[PDB]
C-alpha cells in the first residue's frame, strides 16, 4: 500500500526475453496458421465468431512498439492467439493440432524463461 514496497522483479531484460520467445516462435515448423491474420473477408464465420482476433505478426509488432505495458500482457495476447483456435477449429485437424503444440511450446519457454 502506500508507502508499503513490495520489493519487486527486476523487469529491464522483459522486452529482449519476450522478443526472443516470439522469435523462437516465429521459427517453429508448425506456426504457419498463427504467422499472419486470419483474411476476414475469406474465411466464413470468422469475424462474427471471434471477437479479438490474434496472431504472431500483430503482436510482434505491440511488442516493437511500446504496446505491452508488461510481460503479462504479452502472454495474454500469445494465449488469446491460441484459445481463438481452439474455438474454430477440431482438436483432431491439422490447424487444431498445431495450435496445442505451439501452446505447449509457448507454456515452457515461458516458465524456463521467467519462473526462474
Ligand atoms: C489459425 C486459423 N484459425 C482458423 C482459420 C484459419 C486459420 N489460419 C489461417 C492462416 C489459414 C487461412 N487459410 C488456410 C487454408 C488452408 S489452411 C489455412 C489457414
Amino acid at each position: 500500500s502506500m508507502s508499503v514496497k513490495k520489493p519487486k522483479r527486476d523487469d529491464s531484460k522483459d522486452l529482449a526475453l519476450c522478443s526472443m520467445i516470439l522469435t523462437e516462435m516465429e521459427t517453429h515448423e508448425d506456426a504457419w496458421p498463427f504467422l499472419l491474420p486470419v483474411n476476414l473477408k475469406l474465411v466464413p464465420g470468422y469475424k462474427k465468431v471471434i471477437k479479438k482476433p490474434m496472431d504472431f505478426s500483430t503482436i510482434r509488432e505491440k511488442l516493437s512498439s511500446g504496446q505491452y505495458p508488461n510481460l503479462e500482457t504479452f502472454a495474454l495476447d500469445v494465449r488469446l492467439v491460441f484459445d481463438n483456435c481452439e474455438t474454430f477449429n477440431e482438436d483432431d485437424s491439422d490447424i487444431g493440432r498445431a495450435g496445442h503444440n505451439m501452446r505447449k511450446y509457448f507454456e515452457k519457454k515461458w516458465t524456463d524463461t521467467f519462473k526462474v
